[PDB]
Parts: C-alpha cells; structure tokens; sequence
C-alpha cells in the first residue's frame, strides 16, 4: 500500500507537488573529479575514481544512479559491480519493495535486478506516510520509510516515533544524507552510529570489526569511504545545537498565489529564498551572509587540498615501498595511518555543505587527518631508506582527470563506451517493463 | 601632563576606580609550562622556555613583569637580558616616560633602567585622555596613549581619531592585546600589520625583512615568536565581524547602587556577569553557552597537542641530523618548514581567548601548521637516511616541565635562586627610590 507514483498526489496537493517537481530546474551536473583530479588517486581501485559529480536536484537521483559510471553496464539482472542497496536513497519504489518483499528480500542481489522496479523519482512516500487518511487532508504524517534509518535513529537515543515534530523534520533527511556502509552478505545499508556520530566514534566502529570498503590499488591500503554525513555534521554545528532544522533552511514556509502558507518542496540552495530562510532569524543582509559562507568555504577548500596533496604523496610512496619489496608486516603500520588519515579527510569534506553546517568541525577533522598523513609519510621515508631509497618519490602527471585516470590504470575509453551502450539500450527496456507492470505512468 | 598615579582619580571617579582596582581579585597565576612541557622544547633558547604563565588581572601586570624569570636578575641599569620595551604594555608610567623623554628615549637601553620609574599599575592614562576637561565630567575621552599603536591602526586603514566610538572601544585593548616584535637597534615596539593581520600576511612581513625572534637551540631554526594576538583574531571572528567589541563582553555597562550607569572596569571573564554580557544579545542560558565554549576549547586543545608533538619530534630530529653531520645548506629547507609550522601553531594558540573569539581561525591555522610540520619531518627522515640513520629518533623524557627544562640544559635551581634574590633585594630599592622621587605614593 505505499504509493510510489508521485503524480497520484498532484490533484490533492498542488503546492507541494509543483515545488517538489521544480527540483528539475536544479540540473547542472558538475564533474567533481575534473575539478579535483587528486580524488582519482585517493579513490584508486574504487568506483568513485571513475565518476563522481556534485549532487543536483532530487528529481535527478534516479537518472544519476542509472548514468553514473559507478554502476557500470550490467548485461543482466545478475551482473554489474554493485548491489541492490545502491537504489536505497534514490526512489520511493525502495519503500514499495521493502514493504512488498521485506528488507532482506529488497537488499538481495545486484543493482541491475532493481532496474525495472525502482523507477519513480525521489518522492512523497520517501518522507510521508501517504497511506494515512490524514495525509489526503493535508497533514504531513512524516515517516521513516527506511527501516535501517529507524534503527539508526534509535541507536543515537532518538527513536523517531517519540521525537517531537521538529526533531522528526531533520530525521527524514537523515534517512539518506548520512555516512553509511554495506553490512553482511546481502550488503544491507547500515549507519555506523552505535558509538555516536563523531568522526572518532565511527572510526572506532569500523576498526573494531576491521571493516574496509576497498583496497587502494596504489598503496594496498584497506580504506574507508565516507559519504555525505550531513545529519552527523549538522548535529555537531551551531545551527543543529540550536534546533535549527534542515527544513528551516531548505524547505521554508512560503505563501502561494492566494496567500496560503505551505512548505516549499523545491529543495535546494537556501540562499535562493533568503527572505524566507536566513532573514527569519538574522538581521544581516544577504550579501553579508553569503560572504561569510564563501570565506568558510575557501578556508576549508585550501586546507583540504593541502591534506589531499599529502595523501597523494603517501599513496605513491607506499607503492614505491611495495615495488622495492616491502613485506605486509612492514606496510601495516603505514597502511593504518593512511586509512585513518583518509577517513578523516573524506568524512570532513564528503559533505558539500560542511562550510555552512559545521565549518569548525570540518576544519578540526582536516587537522586530525593531516596528523596521521604526516605519520604515514615519515614512516614511509624511513621504510624506503631501509630499502636503499633516500630520494623524493616522483609522482606521475595527475594534472587532469583523464591523466590521473590513465595513471591508475583505468581504460576510460572502453568504460565510457560500455556505459553509453547500457544507457541507450537497457534503460528503455527497464522503463518498458515498469510501465507494463503499472509501476510507472 | 600624563598622570600615572591612578589613585589621583579615586575621589572624582569612584565607580570606575573601585571596579578597576578589583582586577586584583583575579590573582591566580597558572603555570602554562607545567600544564604543557612541550612548550619548553618549542621555545628552547628563548626566555619563554624558562617561565610562562597564563594571564591574570591587570592589577598584576607590573608585578608579573618584575617577577618573571624571563626578565632575569639585573644587578644594575645596563644589566639583564631584556630591553626597555618589556615595560610598554604594563603601566601608565610608560605614557609618562614617552611624553617626558619621547618614544626613542623611552625605548633606549635595558628593562632594568626603567625599574625605579615604571611603578604604577596599568591604569587610567593608558586608555584615557585624563587631561581633557571632559574626563572629570564623566566622559571617557578614549585615547591611544601608545604611538606605535596609533601608527599600527593607521596601517590597517583605521586611524583612531577618525574611527567611530565602537571601533575606538576595541582599539584601546588593541594597544597591548596584539602580536608585536622589537624593531631596530633600540628595540622599539612594532605591530607586524603593514600587509594586514592574517597569519599569512604577518608571515610575509617577517620573511620580507628576514626577521627572527631567536634561534631554537635544538634545531638551530631561526624562529618567530607569537604574542597574544587578540585584536587580530577577534577581527577575524564572527563577533568582530558583527562589531561586537571587546567591551561588550569584558567591560559591560552596569548600574551603581544609586542606579547611575557606568562601565564596569573589572576586566575579566565575561561569564562572571553573564546577565550583562552574553545575555544582552543571546537567549540561550549561561550553562548552554559555557558548554559550547568549553567544547571549542577542548577541540583546539586536542588538535594543538597533536601539532606540538609533531614539532617536538621535528626539533629533536633536526638536532639528530646536525649531530650526524648535516650542513647549513642541507638544514635550510627543513628549518624554513619548522619556522613556518611553528609560526602558524604559535599564532593560532598564543591567544588564550581564541576558542571564544575566532575558533574556526585557530583551527584553520593549526591545520596549516600541521602541513608544514609534516614536510619538515619527511625531509628530515630522508636527510637522516643519507647519513645512515633509518630508525625513529628517540626523544628525551619531557613528561614534566622540570624534565623538559633539564633536557634543554637550563639550570633551573640556579636561575630561580638568582630571581628570588633580585625579587627580595632590588624590587624594594626600586619602589623606595620611586617613592623618594614622587613617582609612587
Ligand atoms: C551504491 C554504491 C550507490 C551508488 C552507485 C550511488 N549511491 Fe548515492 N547519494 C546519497 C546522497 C545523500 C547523495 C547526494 C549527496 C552528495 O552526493 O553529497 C547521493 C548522490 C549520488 C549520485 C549523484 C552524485 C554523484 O556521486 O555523481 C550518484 C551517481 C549516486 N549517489 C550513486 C545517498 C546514498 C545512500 C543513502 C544511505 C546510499 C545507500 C547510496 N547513496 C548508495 C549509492
Ligand atoms: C510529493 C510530490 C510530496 C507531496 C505531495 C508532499 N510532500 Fe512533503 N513535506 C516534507 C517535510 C519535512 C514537510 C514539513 C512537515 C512539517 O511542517 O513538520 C512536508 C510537508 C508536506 C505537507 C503538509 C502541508 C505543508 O505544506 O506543510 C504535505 C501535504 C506534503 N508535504 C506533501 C518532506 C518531504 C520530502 C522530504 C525529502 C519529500 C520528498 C516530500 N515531502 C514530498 C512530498
Ligand atoms: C530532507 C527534507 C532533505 C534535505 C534538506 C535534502 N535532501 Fe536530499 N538528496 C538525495 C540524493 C540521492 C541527492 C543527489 C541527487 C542527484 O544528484 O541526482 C540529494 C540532493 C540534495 C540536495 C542538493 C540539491 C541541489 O540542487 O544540489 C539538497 C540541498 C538536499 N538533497 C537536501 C537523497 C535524499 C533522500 C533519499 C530518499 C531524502 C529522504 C533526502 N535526500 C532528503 C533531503
Ligand atoms: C539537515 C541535516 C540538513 C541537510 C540534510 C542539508 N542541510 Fe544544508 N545548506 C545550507 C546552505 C546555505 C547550503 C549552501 C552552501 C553554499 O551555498 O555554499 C547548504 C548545503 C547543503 C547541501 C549541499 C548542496 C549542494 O549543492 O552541494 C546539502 C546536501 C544540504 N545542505 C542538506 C543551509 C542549511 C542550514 C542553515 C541554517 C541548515 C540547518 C541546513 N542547511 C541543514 C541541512
Ligand atoms: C541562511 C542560509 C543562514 C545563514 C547563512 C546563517 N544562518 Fe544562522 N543562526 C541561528 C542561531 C540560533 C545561531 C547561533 C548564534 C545565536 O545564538 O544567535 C545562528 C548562527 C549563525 C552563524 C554563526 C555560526 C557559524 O556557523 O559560523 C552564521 C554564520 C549563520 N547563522 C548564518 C538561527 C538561524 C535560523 C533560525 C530558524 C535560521 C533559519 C538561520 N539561522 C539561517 C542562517
Ligand atoms: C581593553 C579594554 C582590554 C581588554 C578587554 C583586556 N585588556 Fe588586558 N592585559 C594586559 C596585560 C599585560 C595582561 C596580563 C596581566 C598579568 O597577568 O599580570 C592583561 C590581561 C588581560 C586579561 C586577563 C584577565 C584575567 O583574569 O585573566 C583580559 C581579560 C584583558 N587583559 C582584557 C595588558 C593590557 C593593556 C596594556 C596597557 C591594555 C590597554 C589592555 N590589556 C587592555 C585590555
Ligand atoms: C577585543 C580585541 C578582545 C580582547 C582584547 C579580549 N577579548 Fe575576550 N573572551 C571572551 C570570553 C567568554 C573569554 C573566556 C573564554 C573561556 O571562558 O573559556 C575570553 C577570553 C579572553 C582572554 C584570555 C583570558 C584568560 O584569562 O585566559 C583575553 C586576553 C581576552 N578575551 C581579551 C569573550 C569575548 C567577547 C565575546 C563576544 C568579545 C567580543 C571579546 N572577548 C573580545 C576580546
Ligand atoms: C558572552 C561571553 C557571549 C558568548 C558566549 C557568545 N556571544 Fe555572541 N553573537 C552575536 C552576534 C551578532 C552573532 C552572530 C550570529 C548572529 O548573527 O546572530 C553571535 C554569535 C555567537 C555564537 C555562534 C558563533 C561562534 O562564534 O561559534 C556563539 C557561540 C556566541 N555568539 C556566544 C552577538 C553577541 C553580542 C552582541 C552585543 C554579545 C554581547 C555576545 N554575542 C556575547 C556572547
Ligand atoms: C605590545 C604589548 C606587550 C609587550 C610589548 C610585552 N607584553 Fe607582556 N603581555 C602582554 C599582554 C597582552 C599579556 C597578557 C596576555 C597573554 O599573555 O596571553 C602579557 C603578559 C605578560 C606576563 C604575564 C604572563 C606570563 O607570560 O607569565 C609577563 C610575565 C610578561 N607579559 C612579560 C613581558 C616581557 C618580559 C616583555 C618584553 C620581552 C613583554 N611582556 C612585552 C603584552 C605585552
Ligand atoms: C584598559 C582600558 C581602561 C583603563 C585601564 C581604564 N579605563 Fe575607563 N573606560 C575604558 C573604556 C573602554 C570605557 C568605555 C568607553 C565607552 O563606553 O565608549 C571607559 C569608561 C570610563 C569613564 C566614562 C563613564 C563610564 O563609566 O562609562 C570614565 C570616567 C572612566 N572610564 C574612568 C577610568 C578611571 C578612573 C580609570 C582608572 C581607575 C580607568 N578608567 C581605567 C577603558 C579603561
Ligand atoms: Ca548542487
Ligand atoms: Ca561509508
Ligand atoms: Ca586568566
Ligand atoms: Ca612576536
């Protein structure tokens, strides 16, 4: 009884439906690896070294997971590199499948299996109990449609059904805008929050089970990957500490044409409606506030490049240590430091909003990253020395995305061509099947 | 015309005189070396590695400058390690001597020479144009009594006499609460503010004139020493950007018993009068705001110790490279890194208010310090290796202040005995002679 066909709700809720659909204006897909080719090196061996763009409007979540090189070109339902869990934060068909087949049944198999099932845009049933008779009368009836998120919120002592209205607001965004990992043989989504939401707590959670997302193919380090920890970092920042919710900024109360107030569902940049967002609580003018946010952004960006350069050197130094005959036992302490270094950097800047939500916390995390990178590179220079190398390790040319990608051994020409053929041929098949089954208009 | 004898003003200004005098209640003198022995290594070869306490009330300025091991135990007027400029920020007798002898004549010679002349506590004439007929009538008539401070404010585009009242408020504190160095053959106070007040701007200032405060005796690095940059860091923080002045927090407007409003001159912790400081602008309660502040403090403290431990190892590793035969040319790139890492560390935390005034700036500078300390240790590991040394360099025991000080060759028992002798026999000759000459009641 979850309804994933969002247009079902346009007659009854035009103001919310129309502004929801308007995230389709937020369409520029910015190539983040082209903007920062060092990311290719830090993510070598992981699909993020192939393709990683800045987020854009919710209306594109389904298109973007279909089009990313990360999911590749599966030839059938059992094929492709990634599991069903990649659909989880992209569409209300996930809520539909979880209800129909259960959680274990949803997470089983490959991403490719969900192709003709997960087809409606990120939408009403992701955040709302659209089954409640109250929803058609205009009450939000906010709900956690994702059970792993419900279990996470209980782990940090905020069970969602007991939380008040305002805590629940940020928690619906905290279904997806969080750090997570894939746990178990079915690769089910889990947020690593059992020990708390701080970078140190989560690093402790992964280290006590020896978890790794992948092995960096330069340094052979067992690495952790961070993903957009907005819920965690917002909680740590000044706004979170004062109960200023994601909604206060990103879904403000606005007036329709008749003057009736409703929640703006065009989720995007709060600066676009400054008068209804920051000016509700701040007296400073829009340009003054933009300029503060811009300066924190540039401070964080400058420091983040310095930490990435150290890390690029650490991975290439480890690779030269390995080629010189370093044993596993000689590399272990170095790989510990690189893993912890990169984990702190990644978490610090995996959220594109960190300079706004908790800039001090991002700056703190980068400083602790840089401390471990220093340990990695000092250990490495001593190790290379016992192998008779005492000069500076030279880095290949990584000045562009394409050069960084050939240097780590990716055959990009062939990767892109197989993707192109998959988008062209498989996607219309999936849509044809979904329409046939009544899953898509 | 300058009046250094503060008590002169008691009959006319009881509310201000009484609150001013009450700084003598902030009497705890906390030993920062004992809390943090790494400082003794980073400042090895410099007077701060002998004695460094946290600041206490203005009432103690003249006491603390006379009692500090840093000023040694001069036998006569041309003796001792420090110049006249150490008096500059401690007493209104400085304004009297600058007027009487001029700025050059005041700065010429040793600290010891001012001993029988600089005798009255930090007071009225340091911040007030007391000779104005408006002063006796109850108007502040704020003034910059230090001309080097006046040229510094011009240098940052904020001449004092053109500034509004609110800028002038913070400028008075800004005569002393700043980074400075000693310039030229008479060792004149100078604020390195010509290129601006950011860490990077002052770094350029010093590196452009090849200036060094001292040479670290372990690494032989020509080093820069930072001093309490409250004015610079407060300007960088969110309060300074919203024109919340030093005064709004540290010298608030209060009522006397008769209800007349006056400025509390008991300059201290703004949390002691929360209802008249933070509560003027914030609706959070005291416990909540104390908690956010203590949290920033801990964040900066933790990261600071990380950078310090890196810099402790760098200095000892540089010592070991020198002992293993490294030439000046081989040390030079390492020493430049040490100098830059340590400059950014020292400026980041030499203000004890940074976690309140500009916590993100402190954090940012600490992370850039860390980047340079990393480069130093990496180059040092490579250099040590070319000399046949491939093991980690063992550090001596520095777990207490006394152990650290022995490790850098300070005979603390003799230093302390000499100071005690000076405090016992010279201080009273200075005071008796000041009294005889009418300078001290
Ligand atoms: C399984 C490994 C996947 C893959 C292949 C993708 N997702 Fe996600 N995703 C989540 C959130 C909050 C965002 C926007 C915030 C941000 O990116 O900073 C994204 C974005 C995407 C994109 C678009 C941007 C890009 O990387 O190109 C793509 C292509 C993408 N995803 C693919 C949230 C989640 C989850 C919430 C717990 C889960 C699980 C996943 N994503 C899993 C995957
Ligand atoms: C798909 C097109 C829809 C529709 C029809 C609705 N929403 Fe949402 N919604 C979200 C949040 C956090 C709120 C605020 C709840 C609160 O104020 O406490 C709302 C609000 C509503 C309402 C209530 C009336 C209103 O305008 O405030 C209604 C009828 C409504 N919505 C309809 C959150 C989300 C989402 C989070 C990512 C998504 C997606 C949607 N809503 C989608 C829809
Ligand atoms: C709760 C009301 C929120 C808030 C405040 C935001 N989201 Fe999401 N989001 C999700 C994914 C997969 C993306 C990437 C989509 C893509 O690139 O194709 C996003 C993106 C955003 C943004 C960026 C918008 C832009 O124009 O850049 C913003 C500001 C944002 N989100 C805020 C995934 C999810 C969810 C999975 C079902 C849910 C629930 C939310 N987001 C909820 C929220
Ligand atoms: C509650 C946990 C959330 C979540 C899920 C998001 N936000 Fe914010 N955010 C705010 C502003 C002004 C920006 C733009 C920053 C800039 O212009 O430089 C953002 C950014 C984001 C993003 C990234 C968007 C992108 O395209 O990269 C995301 C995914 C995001 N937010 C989600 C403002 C605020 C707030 C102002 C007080 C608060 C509260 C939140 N955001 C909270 C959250
Ligand atoms: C719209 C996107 C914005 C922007 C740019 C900012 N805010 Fe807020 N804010 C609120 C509260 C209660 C505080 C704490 C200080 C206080 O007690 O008043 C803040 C703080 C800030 C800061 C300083 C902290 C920092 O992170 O550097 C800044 C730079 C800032 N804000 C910018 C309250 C609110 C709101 C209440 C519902 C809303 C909406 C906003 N703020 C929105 C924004
Ligand atoms: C302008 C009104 C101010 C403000 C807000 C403060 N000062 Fe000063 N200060 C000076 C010296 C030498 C010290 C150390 C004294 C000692 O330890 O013996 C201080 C100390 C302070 C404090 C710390 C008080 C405490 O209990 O810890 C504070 C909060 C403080 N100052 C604020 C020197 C000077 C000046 C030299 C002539 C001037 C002018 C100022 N300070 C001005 C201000
Ligand atoms: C304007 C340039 C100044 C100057 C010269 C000083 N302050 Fe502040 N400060 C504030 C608070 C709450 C503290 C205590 C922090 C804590 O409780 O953990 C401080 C601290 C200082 C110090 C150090 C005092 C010490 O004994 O260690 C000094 C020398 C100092 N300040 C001087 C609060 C504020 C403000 C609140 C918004 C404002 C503005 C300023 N201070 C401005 C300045
Ligand atoms: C007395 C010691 C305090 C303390 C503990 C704090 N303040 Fe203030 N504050 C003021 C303004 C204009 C802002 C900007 C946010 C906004 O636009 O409202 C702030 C911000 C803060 C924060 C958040 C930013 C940060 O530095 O982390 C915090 C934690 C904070 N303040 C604490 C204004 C004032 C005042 C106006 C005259 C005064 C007084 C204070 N603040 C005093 C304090
Ligand atoms: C331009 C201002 C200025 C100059 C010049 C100056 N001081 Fe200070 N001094 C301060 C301020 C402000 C404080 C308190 C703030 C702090 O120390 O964090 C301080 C604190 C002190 C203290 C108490 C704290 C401690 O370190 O034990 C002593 C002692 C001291 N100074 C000695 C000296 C000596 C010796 C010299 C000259 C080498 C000197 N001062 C020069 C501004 C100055
Ligand atoms: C280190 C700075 C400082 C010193 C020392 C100092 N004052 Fe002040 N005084 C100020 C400031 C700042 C103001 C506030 C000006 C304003 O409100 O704009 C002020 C205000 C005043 C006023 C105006 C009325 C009022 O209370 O606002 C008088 C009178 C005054 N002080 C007298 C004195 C006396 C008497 C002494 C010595 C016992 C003294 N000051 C020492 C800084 C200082
Ligand atoms: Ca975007
Ligand atoms: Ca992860
Ligand atoms: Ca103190
Ligand atoms: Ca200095």
């Amino acid at each position: 009884t979850v309804e994933a066909k969002n247009e079902t709700f346009a007659p009854q809720h035009p103001d919310q439906y129309l502004s929801w659909k308007a995230t389709s204006e937020q369409s520029e897909r910015v190539d983040a690896l082209a903007e920062d080719p060092r990311l290719v090196i830090l993510w070598a061996g992981y699909p993020f070294s192939r393709d990683y763009n800045k987020p854009r409007g919710h209306a594109f979540a389904v298109t973007d997971v279909r089009e990313t090189l990360r999911t590749g070109a599966p030839k059938n339902a059992e094929d492709g590199p990634l599991p069903m869990a990649c659909w989880s934060c992209k569409s209300p068909d996930v809520a539909r499948l979880i209800q129909k087949d259960g959680e274990d049944g949803y997470f089983h198999g490959k991403w490719a299996r969900g192709g003709p099932e997960i087809v409606n845009n990120l939408g009403c049933a992701d955040c709302h109990n659209t089954a409640s008779p109250e929803f058609a009368k205009g009450k939000p009836e906010l709900t956690l449609s994702r059970p792993y998120a419900a279990r996470a919120m209980e782990a940090i002592g905020k069970p969602f059904e007991k939380a008040g209205r305002f805590d629940q607001q940020s928690m619906v965004c905290g279904q997806c805008h969080v750090e997570y990992y894939f746990d178990g043989k079915n690769k089910a989504v889990k947020f690593p929050w059992d020990d708390g939401m701080k970078v140190e707590n989560m690093e402790q959670y992964y280290d006590k089970i020896a978890f790794s997302d992948w092995t960096n193919s330069l340094s052979k380090t067992p690495m952790l990957k961070a993903q957009n920890p907005e819920y965690e970092t917002w909680t740590a920042g000044i706004h979170g500490k004062n109960n200023v919710t994601c909604i206060d900024c990103h879904m403000p109360k606005v007036q329709n044409a008749e003057g009736k107030l409703y929640t703006d569902h065009k989720i995007g940049n709060p600066f676009d409606n400054f008068a209804q967002t920051c000016a509700n609580c701040h007296t400073q003018d829009k340009a003054a506030l933009q300029k503060v946010v811009a300066e924190r952004k540039q401070s964080i960006n400058d420091l983040k490049i310095k930490v990435e350069d150290q890390l690029v050197h650490a991975h290439f130094e480890a690779k030269a240590a390995l080629d010189a005959g370093a044993t596993e036992a000689e590399m272990k302490p170095i790989q510990d430091d690189i893993r912890h270094a990169q984990w702190r950097w990644d978490l610090a800047i995996a959220s594109h909003g960190i300079h706004m939500h908790a800039p001090e916390e991002g700056l703190r995390m980068l400083g602790t990253a840089m401390d471990k990178a220093a340990d990695a590179r000092t250990k490495l220079a001593r190790l290379l020395a016992t192998k008779g190398i005492t000069h500076e390790i030279q880095i290949p040319d990584i000045s562009t995305k394409e050069k960084a990608q050939q240097a780590i051994g990716l055959n990009m020409e062939q990767i892109k061509a197989e993707k192109q053929d998959f988008i062209k041929t498989v996607i219309p098949q999936w849509e044809e099947q979904a329409r046939k089954n009544g899953l898509l208009s």
